[PDB]
């Protein structure tokens, strides 16, 4: 099990040695296009870049470049889009990609402001009265509804293309309560907010991918994405022990860098998939 291997490496105080492990055996690809000096003012931090054979594409011939990159995980069947947080340039890109895609939700893992820094942008409107429009990518966008409870906030927005009158409605998964340093105490909240996110039908077959962003796009990230699939493969397969979540991290690192950016995310991230299998 992996309740076992869990168990050992917190006995003999290894996870600082397992993570890195996977940083070692991690994949390398180029960035190509990210590190373009044309692109330089759409990413928000240089060592976070796209690889370019995974990275999303937006359909406009002046520049396609976004800091974002598809995770197709094959067997689990599921895929995600991880994204870096908006910057004050690169909104109207955002939405863009939803709408192109064909997203029906967006996950939101960070607090625009955190530490007494701007870690995203404020790219969806707070009030229903005042929509947003984004007219480099001629994208209307408005807040239809809100539920905020005490660990996460619900939105409903519209999003309308505004060339061709199309409207949708996006699902706003906002978790809140992440703390300013380390990882949640208990996975519990987590576990009950990818939940919620299922039950929305937003990470199912119907429906573009799921975009999913914290500040950077790997670590808060990563972790919803390692805990969905592998609970995923645990449901799907006849031996759910087989089930490694090295492995499964690994591979989704041959789409995206750095995912999972510390070892207390690594244990926090077992931690999740653990509970969530008794639950479950
Ligand atoms: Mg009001």
């Amino acid at each position: 099990e992996m309740e076992k291997e869990f168990e050992q490496i917190d006995k003999s105080g290894s996870w600082a040695a397992i993570y890195q492990d996977i940083r070692h055996e991690a994949s390398d690809f180029p960035c190509r296009v990210a590190k373009l000096p044309k692109n330089k003012n759409r990413n928000r931090y240089r060592d976070v870049s796209p690889f370019d054979h995974s990275r999303i594409k937006l359909h406009q011939e002046d520049n396609d470049y976004i800091n974002a990159s598809l995770i197709k995980m094959e067997e689990a069947q599921r895929s995600y889009i991880l994204t870096q947080g908006p910057l004050p340039n690169t909104c109207g890109h955002f939405w863009e990609m939803v709408w192109e895609q064909k997203s029906r939700g967006v996950v939101m893992l960070n607090r625009v402001m955190e530490k007494g820094s701007l870690k995203c942008a404020q790219y969806w409107p707070q009030k229903e009265e005042k929509e947003m429009i984004f007219e480099d990518t001629n994208l209307k966008l408005t807040l239809i509804s809100e539920d905020i409870k005490s660990y996460y906030t619900v939105r409903q927005l519209e999003l309308e293309n505004l060339t061709t009158q199309e409207t949708r409605e996006i699902l706003h998964f906002h978790y809140t309560t992440w703390p300013d340093f380390g990882v949640p105490e208990s996975p519990a909240s987590f576990l009950n907010f990818l939940f919620k996110v299922r039950e929305s039908g937003s990470l199912s077959p119907e429906h573009g991918p799921v975009v999913v962003h914290c500040s950077a796009g790997i670590g808060r990230s990563g972790t919803f994405c390692l805990a969905d699939t592998c609970l995923l493969l645990m449901d799907k397969r006849k031996d759910p022990s087989s089930v490694d979540i090295k492995k499964v991290l690994l591979e989704m690192r041959k789409f995206r860098m750095g995912l999972i950016q510390t070892a207390d995310q690594l244990r926090f991230s077992y931690l999740a998939v653990i509970e969530g299998a008794k639950f479950i």
